[PDB]
């Protein structure tokens, strides 16, 4: 059934992909070659055109993503040729550099060799390529609590964090055949960070907040035509609310709202004063202002939602069904001020797509 | 099958209701009487205890409602005895007066005779007992656009609005047997309104905003044990966001955000300034402040969510499954700052409950 699962997905993908590429006539012949290769090898190999378009379709099908308007301009890097951990590291270093692009972020995905017998060739441990470490012991919380388990795993492997609130985690990944992953410190010259200041409130810098420039998801599986690319890190630029309303604001993350309240000079004593809402707004203004000032790409949730409306319109104009997860698409701030809040979305899974997979640690 | 639908719902309801009331032993006998009455009369009649508890269960089961902690203190008024339009009017007038309670709002439901053969005895046309009229003609929008169709229906029937932005709609309802509904102007001495001022910003009063004190939903059907109470208006007190983030803020309602932006002295030119978010917050602070100052009950979304958490805890402690609609339970402002945002809810329909029904007009 597994090989049958493969061939069925291949048939569906090649048909769709080639139709979109105006290569419909070449489907019959290509499917034959694939059919044979599966019979002989137990799998098949994507052409570079299929791989690139597959990765683009996969972004297009990501129900939780508000930024899908730009699916067709995804920059795809084909690293199916890597065999060594040095090559994997260098490819990850390169992805960070080219995606960052001096602040003018390029949505990029780097694609590593796919699973074979469900057997990974490269197993990435990071959730994102750039993220801050987290610590908890003896009442003291330091850094990003969402990073606590990975951080402790890294520190098993001989890495030691400086225990600032913003330690950059090393890259950590395991090669097929090795029992233990390896880790490499990120070159700081590769990592753009943005200090959070406020356009009007000078004391905001007293909070000494910052965030990294580029979110590069490295823990999802890209599935294209029955082929499982478990190692395929991808990035966009941030929507401000991800940083201001969640990473910095959540009680189980950096939990900064009371401190924000204090520096903007409002009491944090009464629910009816809406101090949390006010703090959220100013913190989010600060995030957008700070990124813009440093020349690092970012989008506000209003512009993003307007782009998403265009994505919806394009979909219908092209005759593609639109799928979406309403619960993730709405921004965590002023959701009812976007059109997304006022309609519904079909949450069906369409492939190609990006999927969660089990962590290799804890 | 219809009578069978009735008996099945009756069996389920009486069992559950009596179990909760510690009247389990009396189920067998009561179900017999009901079984007979259905055979003979084509329906059955609730005892006052069943009716009251049914209405309370129905609130408890309302998946979209954040304010369910107080389900068991619902004030139930039994008006199954009304036969005339004067009695219906007087009962509606009374509901407004006793629910308002000089600003100290009492969650109340008044229950009118139920449908018979699916035939209504009393057909209420209002969406809420107190609501503002809406007009649209020749480019000019006046009042609440959500009221446009009902307003035009009222004006067919000989009513004429003053065409301020806050005309109180008359009560409008039809009696079984009459071809046309009747309407009655609301006595203004019965209707508490709150002028919207801001605690810090004196110019906010220049907007000349107000809202009514008590939301009294009059267009839903209460269903209890297979009995359809189509006319059963109910009220709570407002959560501020309903007024500040929707009624006054929505583009398709009062659309006040630009005016709010101007009076609080911020530009409304750039998405990245988050002026809509800031305007939303100040408008919502104003709403809470204004209601509190006038001694009219209201709750902020933070306190409401804290109460809902207690509702969740009570449910589990009492062994009842909890049902909820995540998409309605999250507040439209700072949703991720409430616990609701961070969990999921089962959206199953449990009866008794309140249901939408078709409008009698347009
Ligand atoms: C170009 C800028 C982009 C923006 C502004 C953007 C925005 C977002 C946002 C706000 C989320 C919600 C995540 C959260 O709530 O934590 C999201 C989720 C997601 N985005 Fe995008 N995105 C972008 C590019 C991309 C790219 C390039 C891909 C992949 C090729 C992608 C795939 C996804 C996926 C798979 C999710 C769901 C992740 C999960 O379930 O954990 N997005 N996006
Ligand atoms: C005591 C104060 C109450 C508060 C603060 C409250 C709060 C809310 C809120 C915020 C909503 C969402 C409505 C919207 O988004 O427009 C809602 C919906 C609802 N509430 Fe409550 N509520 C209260 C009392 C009641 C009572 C007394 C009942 C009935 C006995 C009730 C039944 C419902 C129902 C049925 C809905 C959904 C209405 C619909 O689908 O249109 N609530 N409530
Ligand atoms: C590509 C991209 C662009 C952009 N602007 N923003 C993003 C954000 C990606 C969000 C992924 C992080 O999600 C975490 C934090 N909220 C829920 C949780 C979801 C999750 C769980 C697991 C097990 C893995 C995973 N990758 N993601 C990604
Ligand atoms: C009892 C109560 C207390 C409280 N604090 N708030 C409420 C608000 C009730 C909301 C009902 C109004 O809902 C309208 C506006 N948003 C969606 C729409 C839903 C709707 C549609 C229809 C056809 C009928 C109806 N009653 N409700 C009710
Ligand atoms: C139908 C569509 O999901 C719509 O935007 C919903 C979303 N959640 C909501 N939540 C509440 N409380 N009230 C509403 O009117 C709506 N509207
Ligand atoms: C799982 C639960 O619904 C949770 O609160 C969701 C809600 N919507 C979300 N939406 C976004 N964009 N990101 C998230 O992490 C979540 N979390
Ligand atoms: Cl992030
Ligand atoms: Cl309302």
């Amino acid at each position: 059934e597994e090989k049958e699962i493969l061939w069925n997905e291949a048939k569906a993908f090649i048909a769709a992909c080639y139709q979109e590429l105006g290569k419909a006539a070449e489907v019959k012949d290509r499917l034959a070659d694939i059919k044979s290769e599966i019979d002989l090898t137990g799998s098949y190999v994507h052409t570079k055109e299929e791989l690139e378009h597959g990765a683009k379709m996969a972004w297009r099908n990501s129900n939780r993503c508000i930024g899908r308007l730009f699916w067709n301009s995804l920059n795809v890097i084909d690293r199916r040729d890597v065999r060594t951990k040095e090559e994997v590291r260098d490819a990850l270093f390169h992805h960070i550099e080219t995606a960052t692009n001096n602040g003018k972020i390029r949505p990029t995905i780097t694609i590593f060799p796919p699973e074979e017998k469900g057997e990974k060739q490269v197993e990435i441990w990071n959730h994102q390529l750039i993220r801050y470490a987290g610590y908890e012991s003896d009442g003291e919380r330091i850094g990003d609590p969402a990073s606590c388990s990975l951080t402790a795993a890294c520190e098993e492997l001989g890495w030691r964090g400086e225990r600032t609130d913003f330690d950059l985690l090393p890259l950590i990944f395991r090669m097929k055949g090795d029992e233990q992953p390896v880790w490499y410190e990120l070159p700081r010259s590769l990592v753009i960070e943005v200090p959070i200041t406020h356009p009007d409130i000078e004391a905001f810098s007293d909070l000494e907040l910052k965030w990294y420039g580029v979110p590069i998801i490295s823990d999802m599986k890209l599935e294209v035509g029955g082929i499982h690319y478990n190692a395929a890190p991808f990035n966009g630029w941030y929507m401000g609310t991800e940083i201001g309303a969640r990473n910095l604001a959540d009680e189980k993350r950096y939990d900064k709202l009371k401190k924000v309240a204090s520096v903007i000079g409002i009491a944090a004593d009464y629910n009816t004063d809406l101090w949390k809402d006010q703090a959220l707004v100013e913190l989010n203004k600060a995030v957008l202002h700070s990124y813009k000032k440093q020349g690092v790409s970012i989008v506000d949730h209003h512009t993003a939602a307007s782009q998403f409306k265009r994505f919806e319109e394009q979909a219908e104009e092209a005759g593609r069904k639109l799928t979406g997860d309403w619960t993730w698409l709405i921004p965590p701030i002023s959701p009812a001020a976007t059109h997304i809040f006022h309609r519904s979305y079909d949450n069906s899974i369409v492939k190609p797509n990006y999927f969660y997979q089990d962590k290799p640690y804890e």
